[PDB]
């Protein structure tokens, strides 16, 4: 119920903002967010000035470019293939079978897209790794390219529900700055967790696997509740009730 | 062609001329039991209009919504499993109400017991249209091992032998059935029996639409040799 | 040269680049095999990869915090030895730790994948992928913390699998542990049964090694059958 | 524990807490860095007491310290390059182990190397300060603060190097000169230096006689090094005395 469960004073209305902001981070790649975000990151790094920040954002731009060309490649594709005449197709089990398919085709190619996508993300932190001086890691403009770099790597997993992935780059990602406080992080750890938990059940799993990942779903969904809502709301009250009965 | 279009799945422009020419028959015949094996296919005909315009609607409506809280690639593909799951179920009903009409229609047509009227070209003819209506139900859903015996049925019809495509649905249906036996490792007797059948019809429709002794008849016999 | 090249990148401590690659295949592989068993398998392997790549980063991590640390008590050449001895034994520590937990999650991902008993399953494509890479994993894990006893066993069973045996990475590490396993008979004065067992294991997986890459009546090949006569 | 033990009013304490640490100021290994104060000073002897011997034992001494200044800038720098080489040929834990145990033999050889060249220098700025005969000279203010810094960077080169018995004999050479011996690190360092003796002793199943000798001038020592620095009968002085007791 993870998914399902997720939705005045001066600091309120602050707050509302901010939660708006970072919401709209955490989604596939746009042209209105692809302009703020690379207009951004070619700013900061002037400012930088750092050859390893130069190539880490050459590399994290060529990744974002592979998935907005496929996005735009697979409307063109499904757009075509609706086009087509079929003088052939007689039956409902043969458009079943044709858009079969269709979407294998699509899935095959978002697959290839996302895979070279992570390898460019991967140089990137590869780039930012090579940064070995304490003071340029702890620089404001190494920690937001860092972070647009997990988010976009999170993003392109979790769009063909490789939600098991995303866990390992989820936790590198709320190690950097304060990003443990943005309540998407949680958000997205508690479905990769919440994803496990049904595998297990499915599959008939081991107890001791099931209560490990329902618990880490937990720690995940509290704390992203607590995040956007406040500890103390009605609906931090409400994650407490379903965890406790 | 003339063939090909009479196995044409069924549209406004078909229904229209099939009703008209089988009511005028109805008028002919003057039979009771005949008058009301019409209405059931007719009703039957109904169902399979009505649905096929329901599906294109349902669809048209699904695709015309907005999906404001559809972010991901595996989103959109789980919610196109659940409704064409819905248009299946649907199809699936429809389907069963149909054939529930044409099985009503030749129920009223086994009542006409006088072999004269039996013989007549307006039973023939309506009960070439119920079994071709229903082998086209059945086979649109690909339920095709049960379209032999209805397709073994309508080529005992008249001259309805002779026609290309009965044979080429049929070949099509033992073909199913012999893919059905090498999958679930089924008794060799049915293997080659299914294998055989398809053979037959594949090689009766050819001869029937390229005729014996074109290059499309000699290679047939070359695939099966 | 493209394929040996793809074989080698496989036998290595885990990366991103290869971990995205193995996971995305392995839960493709996982949907069209659609097995319960296969399933918690891939989690459990998935576990102990995750285990060793965190441990590599806390590693890298602990590393750099301790250097980066102002020790205005330090002032002799000895200090700094005794310390960065107490900083090592610290991270080997710590590595012994998740090499432990990780071959856990691989000696649990093996449990169930003894649990498909239905031997056409058990010859199936996406059956052979998964056990290869957890034994592939397993043997890097010990090889990595000098454990090249314990990779013996394994590597012999990895070889077993498919078309494994034409690996040259393989028999690479097996001629290179029973080596070790020579060595370490020849120092402990152990019995010369073993001794000459080890050495006979070591040069044929030297040579088979060799023949693989380099291809039989090569001038490498030649050469080790002329350093074994 | 001496390692352990010893890691160092408005106007009497304050008073011995600068002298306290202008004395461990002294006691430092020799770096480029800052040492302008400490060569000023040097130079300023030379011209003052205006003696030939002086003059060459000061070069030796100055030699010296560079020797161990140079060294100790090649360490950081050889460290630094190794630390900045790309390694694609190691890709194991025990690979970089196996290394660093390279580097570190590589560093502990140039330091010893430096220390043996260092202590060659100190050796000739002592032979050249006992070829001055005159005892109205030896008695110089200039003399005796050379000295006490020859000794002082003999000492701290074997010392880097945990060589804490050689210290021993130079050690008490030292507090022999003028006030030495009231100096807390000149106490500090001859307790660690017989705490050693005292373990080596206890490692190498040695007399018990040896081991209670090093352990009675590790305690004259360490008790001696309290006292200087916290004063008697201070939390710190009491300690030490309970340490001993019990």
């Amino acid at each position: 119920q993870v998914d399902e469960l997720l939705k005045l004073t001066e600091d309120q209305k602050k707050k509302k903002k901010e939660i708006m902001e970072q919401e709209s981070l955490w989604k596939n790649p746009d042209f209105k967010g692809y302009n703020k975000t690379f207009q951004e990151l070619h700013q900061l790094s002037k400012t930088f000035a750092n050859n390893q920040f130069r190539l880490a954002l050459s590399n994290y731009q060529s990744g974002v470019n592979t998935i907005m060309k496929n996005r735009d490649w697979v409307e063109q594709y499904r757009k075509e293939e609706a086009e087509k005449k079929r003088l052939d197709e007689k039956w409902y089990w043969q458009k079943v079978d044709r858009k079969a398919r269709e979407e294998r085709v699509v899935y095959r190619e978002k697959m290839k897209a996302k895979q070279d996508a992570l390898n460019y993300f991967s140089k990137a932190i590869n780039h930012l790794d090579e940064i070995k001086n304490p003071d340029l890691r702890e620089r404001p403009e190494f920690k937001r390219l860092l972070s647009d770099v997990y988010r976009s790597w999170i993003m392109a997993e979790y769009d063909l529900q490789n939600l098991p992935q995303t866990i390992p780059i989820l936790e590198l990602y709320i190690e950097i700055d304060d990003n443990e406080k943005e309540y998407p992080a949680h958000k997205y750890l508690a479905s990769a967790y919440s994803f496990e938990e049904n595998m297990i059940k499915k599959t008939k799993g081991p107890d001791d696997m099931l209560f490990k990942y329902r618990y880490k779903k937990n720690v995940h969904l509290l704390r992203a509740t607590e995040l956007k809502y406040g500890k103390d709301s009605p609906e931090y009250k409400h994650i407490v009730n379903v965890i406790n009965r």
